[PDB]
């Protein structure tokens, strides 16, 4: 293969062979790997001799060591690593991974390790069911081709396809550029220029960086161990292997001892003239000499112009400058070495960083230290060195390819230097880098919940018996009652204060809560609580009382909480950005309602209006659940007729929204149905009679609480999202605002072809029409085909609204048309950006909301 | 930024600010991340409105949903991850993984997600202490800049460096290409034609592919669920988001129901004329129309040249051709959809695989099926599809970025495609792809062991009482004795044959074991046992007989073994490429030695010579231990003088090499020293007096067994690697072959400055001189300075050789010099390639081997 | 905190670490369930979170006071 | 199979699965050692393999027959 058309034919054959290979089972690949491992291991000396004879540099024995390593240690790292099919399997979720092969690899081999790199790459490609084409270096073609052949005719004999491994016989620049662009991935070794071209090709590239390797030696280290490890690593294979110690930094504390130890065991320290000659012979015109790499120290000295004893191993020249101009600060692939003197550890770190940043940025560095009594120095070294490999008390040549001196490190050539060197590996290239992982995902549903406050007490006249528990069981001492002005002035808090006095509990009452609670009242209440320091909180009243008391509780327990952060919209209640602080550290939150249609004694919702912006901010989290909610029908028997009607309609709307919610479940469904039935059966009696009918009042109490639970567990819909803004803009009761919008919302939700959908996993297809038909059937209405039932439901709701004296349209409540038409654009924008919007089973658009507003206004 | 010089200035300032940001703690990063997430979360509506106004495409509400997702789910996913310091730590090893920032990132943004993608990328860059350049699209730059400013102001307010996030005011090809070439990493999301440049830019890149997403509906599926999921996914943001369905393949038996449901839920089916108009208006000049993306179905119909009802959602055209000629097989970011019909599941799979290729190759696909009954079809679909995301019963648009419908799937807006798609991620790009992982490695020592056979019996006359264990604690009833011809002729099996006959065991004997056993004899013995079906194997005789019996046992119990695979060189015995089969089931091995110094009844070595080339292979594995190793002195009396001398010298060499070995642990040093003392003190007495001095013979046998254990646990050195070849080339006895090389090896190992070391974790510096000095001190030569002691030991060994009748030099054994020098090269080549030279402290080279062996031959 | 729907066990158990902060768990189950490996999904999540656990499986039908 | 040298506990325990194939493990330890977590590396290693383990720490110094 020496021409372009031959290369293209070879590539086509490689793809055809890989297509067949990519479907083999695990047993077959195991057999191929095993046979290839034997074939590569047996022929370890002939390949080393061939490589050393062809290349002209290096030592035979270390090449034999490398050839044995690249087969034996590679085989016993992935011999039982699963890579065929399903590697991960999580039955609880729907996750499953397949780990498919990658395709065609273009391998670029250097000249320093011709045979070992070829064997390693071929074996790892064979294990992952890929196909590899090898582009050898011009100076070492024959050894690489022979190694590839030894692996290939064994892989084929083991039962593998024919043309899995390919090679280029005569390499050129154009051939390499062509094979890089036509291959799936580019696995490149050989330093700079070739990796730069590989990454500037347009295909994924796994490349190798290279450069310097400083070795720090400080006061607290074994001098013999450090010196001998450095000598061993530097002299291994005449230093052609990368990551070798190109420099050493030794502190003045053990400088003389280190020098003596180096002298004792076969080294030569250059003088001023020898250093100059070595500087002039290493570098030629700002580049590395090709006649110095791979030779012994004696040959380098002979080319330099002086003579040394034949038994010498390393040539060391003392230098002080560490800049780029110094010729001893570059990376030399020869047994020449440079020695540095550092005043302290910080100076050594500064010098090492300079050598790393100027040269081998991100490759590796070495430290010789006591790892028991020098923790801080070791940590500083680990933090400051920007190299992917940090070796301590280890020779660098055998430490980079780590299965010899440290385990749990990937045994491999092809060391990636990370983004520091300009390649996206930052690890030792292994098996896992040659795979594609497919994710299989099955449809799963969110979990739901049923959270209610504990100790819900429900009968008539149960308030004294419930409050008696405050002393005989808990043992409180201070109470802070919160109510409203009108409720306080008529003495509805008298029984509570009387019971607290009988039990012997000090109490204080705050009653400055106005309708539409604001931040000023909440802040004043929180200040009073801070000054008084109560042990329990009793919130008595309707909608304003509970919301105001909840806000005061929050600000009392955590006075650093910002209100504008709790009033933030979220998609999932369990995935919100802002998390509420834990409540209950100081006081309890007993709640006693004096109306029906708010449900606030069982829900985590609160709502207040800012004084300046003048817009309501609903907020919700289960940290606001009022523990020990008491529902007594005696406290709320004497309400006026309009309040009764508004509360009943609000409770009915709560139940309907909770039923047709996306988060609806059986637990909420049963409660919603029962609440709807009770509200439809007993509301007219409560409205027309009043205190003369206690049974209807108690039934309405129970229905309101049940609906509160139901819409606490399952959130509301779109009717509330616009009812809140309607009530805030024109000062209407909440129940009145709900009454004017429920009928059109029911028809909006009932649609078999909605424009958008609520994007909830549990909600597969639209079903709101069937749910409304179920509600109508439970009530007792009649119809056919699930449509007349919903129409009859709307008619029944209209009848109930008429009975309790609620007008038909918005315009009947004395609202100017020009004001409505000038505020509609802002009202729609505010209504869409609401918490309740995201739970509706039909995602609304702004134009749809405006149309609903207009239909409500004009009838 | 509109000029180049401003661009380098901005890049410099960003690098300077990143150099400061890279040294922050976890708390500061958490604070900045939280503040930025909240600031991006509370500005979704204005950003969506701005994006819709600027791009002129898409719908506001879905953009709001996308912004909320990209600002909240990112935080919920990556808030608890650790990206600062030590990630993984294994104190047992030296491994320590440290997470480090990646550098300066250059990110490009499409027009499909002008703001959500920018928010997501800026957040993930802020989390990982990185810096980012945003390259906005020329059509949607203002919204991207606004989102970047929104995140940046909160980030800098939270306590971050001022110049963290940069952006290009007016984009151009030159400016983008210059940004791409300078940044460390490139984040490409702008589609093809830009991802290719990013990958061919010269820097590491992370890009995304996109294209057609096939959807399969088969017989066993929920029609309503599948249809509604497809409609939701396709209509989400007008199909402008990628990873959305482009074609649906419906099986034959459910075509009518699927079509009816599609018509019912508001989809318009095109006829032949409508199909022609639509396909002509979709693609102009082989490229996707720029005025069709993101528009409603009504607008597409109006532009095509006809009219559809205003409430139509998806335009569906039924087609048959799948090739590139068909214009509905192309990708389209619009509500137009294509429907295919299949007669079988295999046809559907074949069709879908043609649609993934040439389009969205490696992106995603969808299948709707019953996953309880149709298990095989799911496996087939998973295997066949070459896509990184395989979705089951899930909408594609929300499942590609899946955190909404499936969990344990990364919530990312950028979707890698793997090597199939021309990029290098193959997963949803997360927080782990923007980090560098540094590995700190500490020097660990190899694990050692101490293994000996069980039931070692040591006393005179113990053979009958020990053989009583048969049919006492076991139930063996058949015996196969392996011996030598010389021992069988003189009736040396009589004490064993009588004992077996006394009990109820039948026996068969094999006596065709010549010295230096051949493989043919081993095969014959294995065949004889296979014909005989024995229960226990008794190996009586010298070392050759025991090793041959071991080989026969191996071939008898596992008749499929290959000899050439067993005799295979390994670097580490625990990392063998070839694993010996477990062997304890068919036979029970007992070893009874008659020669003393061989010591093969406690060792895993079974060295035998070849049958054709006559090459000594020393195969050794701990599966060869001869359990129940009995030593009886009364059988060891009639050995002639030469045999005793050779055995004693062999045992001395065994002990010396075991003591000096590189793997020598402390558990073996005591045994080595004791054996050396015994051999030195008692060998001459046994050699001269003979069988008339039983004490000397007993002590010699005990020393031989002790040294046998010593070198069983610690491997040999180079002296045996030379003696094996010396005895195989010139037929000299093993003991005298070892005798002629010991002094040279002692002088070779003792060297303070050797050329090569042994490369072992615990052999950190040359210590051999000290070990030999310790040997001399223990034996009692009382020299000086650790050097005279070695010379005294050498002289003592020479005197011991003289006293036992071992000649001084190899030349004295009648070896021709010319043949010697002719075979020296081959003999050295074979000597280097031996198993014993691996554990030698010096790792001899070939020239050193030749020089030493010539020294031993000349004197 | 009543938690329902399928595949909610790991998500509910995550609260043991990410919300409360417990450190030791005592699982009580029956012989049949423990032998058939039905406590494995729980112990796997406990190990992933980093919580020490111990299992008592010596209860029987109609349990007696000795087991308690 | 006497095994020596530091860091040999996980390497030695590797033989339980790769070579031996055991499935069930019963750790016997001491209350003093168990409380400080001296069995943590062993249980962590056995979790990396498909081995289920049970710990028994009710052993006192001068062990009586009741504990046995
Ligand atoms: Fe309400
Ligand atoms: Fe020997």
């Amino acid at each position: 293969i020496d021409n372009v058309e031959k290369l293209e034919k070879a590539l086509k054959r490689l793809r055809e062979a890989q297509s067949v290979y990519a479907t083999y089972t695990q047993e077959q690949v195991d057999k191929i790997f095993f046979e290839a491992a034997m074939a590569a291991n047996k022929m370890r000396i002939p390949l080393a001799k061939m490589a050393v004879e062809e290349t002209g540099m290096g030592v035979v024995e270390d090449k034999v060591i490398k050839n044995h390593y690249a087969s034996e240690y590679i085989y016993n790292a992935y011999k039982n690593t699963k890579t065929c099919g399903v590697i991960e399997e999580d039955p609880a979720f729907g996750i499953k991974k397949i780990a498919e092969p990658l395709g065609v690899i273009a391998a670029v081999i250097p000249t320093t390790n011709p045979t070992s790199t070829a064997i390693f790459k071929t074996l790892i490609a064979l294990k992952t069911r890929n196909a590899i084409i090898i582009s050898p270096h011009p100076r070492a073609k024959n050894s690489t081709i022979e190694a590839a052949k030894i692996v290939l005719e064994a892989a084929v004999k083991a039962g593998a396809p024919e043309g899995i491994i390919g090679w280029i016989d005569v390499p050129s620049l154009e051939l390499t550029n062509l094979v890089m662009r036509e291959a799936d991935v580019i696995l490149a070794t050989g330093g700079p220029g070739l990796v730069k071209a590989a990454y500037s090709s347009g295909k994924p590239a796994i490349g190798v960086g290279a450069g310097n390797t400083p070795a720090i030696i400080d006061d607290s280290a074994d001098i013999v161990l450090a010196v001998n490890s450095i000598i061993h690593s530097k002299t291994f294979d005449n230093g052609m292997i990368c990551a070798s110690e190109q420099s050493v930094i030794v502190l003045d504390g053990v400088y003389k001892e280190v020098k003596k130890e180096f002298e004792k065991r076969g080294c030569y320290f250059l003088n001023e003239d020898e250093t100059e000659k070595v500087r002039k012979t290493i570098i030629i015109n700002g580049a590395l000499n090709a006649k110095i790499v791979g030779q012994k120290a004696h040959t380098i000295a002979n080319l330099a112009g002086f003579e040394v004893p034949e038994t010498t191993k390393i040539l060391i020249g003392e230098v002080t400058s560490v800049d780029i101009s110094e010729e001893f600060a570059h990376e030399k692939l020869c047994p020449v070495l440079a020695m540095y003197r550092a005043k302290d550890f910080d100076d050594a770190l500064d010098k090492a960083e300079r050598l790393v940043a100027d040269g081998g940025f991100g490759h590796t560095s070495s430290l010789y230290i006591d790892t028991v009594t020098q923790k801080e120095k070791l940590q500083k070294f680990s933090e400051r060195m920007k190299t992917c490999r940090i070796l301590v008390n280890t020779p660098s040549s055998q430490g980079g390819i780590g299965d010899l001196y440290n385990f749990k490190l990937a045994p491999s050539l092809t060391l990636g230097c990370g983004s520091w060197g300009g390649n996206s590996v930052s690890d030792n290239v292994g098996v896992k880098h040659l795979l594609n992982i497919k994710t299989v995902a099955e449809r799963r549903e969110n979990m739901l919940w049923f959270r209610t406050p504990e100790k819900i007490y429900i009968k008539r006249g149960c308030l004294p018996v419930a409050l008696d528990e405050l002393k005989n069981v808990m043992g409180k001492k201070k109470a802070f009652i919160v109510t409203d002005n009108f409720l306080y002035n008529n003495g509805y808090t008298k029984p509570i204060t009387d019971k607290l006095d009988e039990m012997g509990i000090v109490h204080k009452t705050f009653f400055d809560v106005s309708p539409d609670p604001s931040l000023a009242s909440a802040k004043a209440g929180a200040a009073e609580m801070l000054a008084f320091q109560p042990d329990t909180i009793i919130a008595v009243g309707g909608g304003s009382a509970m919301d105001a008391a909840k806000i005061m509780w929050v600000m009392y327990e955590h006075p650093e909480v910002d209100f504008m952060d709790m009033a933030m919209r979220f998609m999932d209640i369990r995935k919100r950005v802002y998390t509420f602080p834990k409540m209950g550290q100081k006081a309890y939150f007993i709640a006693i309602p004096t109306s029906a249609g708010t449900g606030s004694e069982v829900t985590p919702f609160a709502v207040i209006t800012d004084e300046k912006t003048g817009i309501k901010y609903p907020l919700a989290d289960y940290e606001l659940l009022p523990d020990m909610a008491i529902v007594d029908a005696d406290m709320m028997m004497n309400a006026p007729k309009g309040l009764t009607a508004a509360s009943g309609i609000d409770a009915l709307t709560h139940a309907l929204e909770a039923y047709v919610s996306m988060l609806a479940t059986d637990y909420t469904d049963s409660l919603a149905l029962r609440a709807i039935k009770m509200i439809f059966e007993y509301l007219p009696r409560a409205y027309e009679n009043g205190a003369s009918d206690p049974v209807a009042r108690e039934k309405m109490a129970n229905a309101a609480t049940i609906a509160g639970m139901a819409f606490a567990n399952a959130f509301l819909g779109v009717c509330h999202s616009m009812a809140h803004k309607l009530g805030a803009f024109y000062h209407l009761p909440h129940g009145v605002a709900n009454a004017l919008m429920i009928n059109e919302v029911i028809r909006f939700n009932s649609s078999e072809a909605p424009t958008k959908m609520g994007t909830f996993p549990q909600y597969d297809h639209p079903r709101t029409l069937e749910r409304y038909a179920e509600i109508a059937d439970y009530i007792g209405l009649k119809g056919k085909n699930n449509e007349e039932k919903v129409e009859n439901l709307i008619k029944a709701i209209d009848e109930l609204k008429e009975k309790v004296g609620i007008r038909k349209t918005i315009k009947d409540y004395d609202i100017d048309e020009k004001e409505f038409l000038d505020r509609l654009d802002e009202m729609v924008e505010q209504a869409f950006d609401d918490q309740c919007t995201g739970t509706n089973p039909r995602y609304p658009l702004m134009n749809e909301i405006r149309q609903m507003y207009l239909n409500a206004y004009y009838g």
